[PDB]
């Protein structure tokens, strides 16, 4: 049964809707990007047309087998009639590939459905300028006061020194960099360019890259593990054992592990300084938690909403829990009290 929150009134339209069968009524299915909670359910033998930007339809392609046929790949910033209705794809500031939906309903109402986002004042000069949304489909991942967490620059900088300062005192530390799914590439691709390496990885990861549209891609990455001083590795593997492991692995060519963990929030956020991160150390290995956040922050998200004066917001995101529900609403009115719309 597909829930309310990923349908669109007065349209035959789902998002992020692949794990309910066939929904009744839906003459089009949009997905805003490649995470699997929300392609949870598509597959090679999915015969209905998928609606989405051009990487995410190089994905479904590529990783999930889904035939040519079904992918209809849209430009961002475009106006765009799909199955007579008007829609726009904008930027989300997520992982590579993701979108927010604008749709222009027939009657006159106007809905923009956030995808997964991290809110920033750019989109405040998008095409969103232009008109009054009526209904707003909010990512509310991190929808509470308490989830702070530094901007995406800030986090580069401190992995990029970190990394930088390790390898000039000792030539013979490989560094590691945790993923188990797109987004947060930045981490990686910045700590190989202040060494001068490309990145290694496996050949399935390698190919999931080569899906994104990234410039130059073909200087900065490599399935040839031992050219390499930075190695990817599954997030799973990112812990005391799984590196030793590794570093059996590497034939002698290294004598320390500098490891990093992108994390979404965590509670040290609370507490502590993105300067005065400590790592896990144990022997010749260290593990850095690093916040680097691909969803707003509570005050992002806050200054979003507040400068586009919804009418009616809808959560997708913590909607399972009474107190969830309870919590986002007393912020919801929070906000236009304070604000005045
Ligand atoms: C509470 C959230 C809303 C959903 C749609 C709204 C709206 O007013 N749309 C324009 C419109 C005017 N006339 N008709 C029929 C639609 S308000
Ligand atoms: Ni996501």
């Amino acid at each position: 049964t597909c829930p309310f929150y990923k349908k669109i009134p007065g349209t035959g339209f789902t998002v992020d809707a692949f794990q309910y069968g066939v929904v009744e009524g839906c003459t089009a299915y949009f997905l805003t990007h490649f995470h699997s909670d929300h392609y949870a359910g598509l597959s090679k033998h999915f015969t209905f047309p998928v609606y989405c930007s051009e990487i995410t339809g190089n994905l479904l392609k590529n990783k999930l087998h889904v035939q040519e046929q079904y992918i209809h790949p849209l430009p961002l910033d475009t106006e765009c009639i799909v199955n007579g209705v008007k829609v726009v794809l904008l930027d989300a500031n997520h992982c590579p590939g993701a979108v927010m939906i604008l749709f222009y309903l027939p009657n006159g109402t106007v809905i923009l459905h956030t995808g997964d986002f991290r809110a920033d004042p750019s989109m405040e000069r998008s095409l969103l300028a232009d008109q009054k949304v009526h209904m707003l489909y909010l990512d509310t991942t991190y929808c509470s006061p308490e989830y702070t967490f530094p901007s995406q620059q800030e986090v580069i900088r401190f992995a990029i020194n970190t990394a930088f300062e390790a390898v000039t005192l000792n030539p013979h530390a490989l560094v590691v960099c945790g993923t188990y799914s797109i987004g947060k590439e930045k981490v990686f691709l910045a700590i190989a360019d202040v060494l001068g390496s490309k990145v290694g990885m496996s050949q399935e990861k390698y190919k999931t890259l080569q899906c994104l549209n990234i410039p130059e891609i073909n200087s900065l990455i490599t399935t040839d593990m031992c050219s390499s001083l930075v190695h990817l590795l599954p997030m799973m593997q990112i812990n005391f054992k799984g590196l030793q492991s590794h570093l059996k692995k590497c034939g002698g060519k290294y004598n320390q592990i500098l490891a990093f963990r992108p994390t979404g929030w965590t509670h040290s956020n609370k507490f502590t300084r993105i300067a005065d991160v400590i790592p896990q150390t144990k022997g010749n290995i260290s593990i850095y938690g690093i916040p680097y956040s691909e969803h707003s922050s509570y005050l992002e998200m806050k200054r979003f909403v507040q400068w586009l004066k919804p009418q009616k917001i809808i959560p997708t995101v913590n909607v399972g829990t009474w107190k969830s529900r309870s919590t986002m609403e007393k912020y919801f009115r929070e906000w236009k009290l304070e604000a005045g719309y």
